[PDB]
């Protein structure tokens, strides 16, 4: 399993770190840290075949320090993701399951 910060503890809008690379298999928390609300939202253009990305996003913020969402995910490949609120300020991340 893996931890991703959501903001970083100085401020800024970002996912931390921005890629992660997992196996698969392992579950991904995601934490909220700073800049909140956040959610997590995958992308249905940038995730392997096969895997639905409603069903593994977060859409309901994250409002709360150290409020977590937990993802297990298992088919290879690449996750594109962002948060709505911050996707303009290029809150994005990638998640490499291997
Ligand atoms: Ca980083
Ligand atoms: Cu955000």
């Amino acid at each position: 399993d893996a931890t991703v910060k959501l903001g970083a503890d100085s401020g800024a809008l970002e996912f931390v770190p921005k890629t992660l690379t997992i196996k698969s298999g392992e579950t991904v928390n995601f934490v909220n840290n700073a800049g909140f609300p956040h959610n997590i939202v995958f992308d249905e253009d940038a995730i392997p075949s096969g895997v639905n990305a409603d069903a593994i996003s977060r859409d309901d913020y994250l409002n709360a320090p150290g409020e977590t969402y937990s993802v297990k995910l298992t088919a290879a490949g690449e996750y594109g993701y962002y948060c709505e609120p911050h996707q303009g300020a290029g809150m994005v991340g990638k998640i490499i399951v291997q």
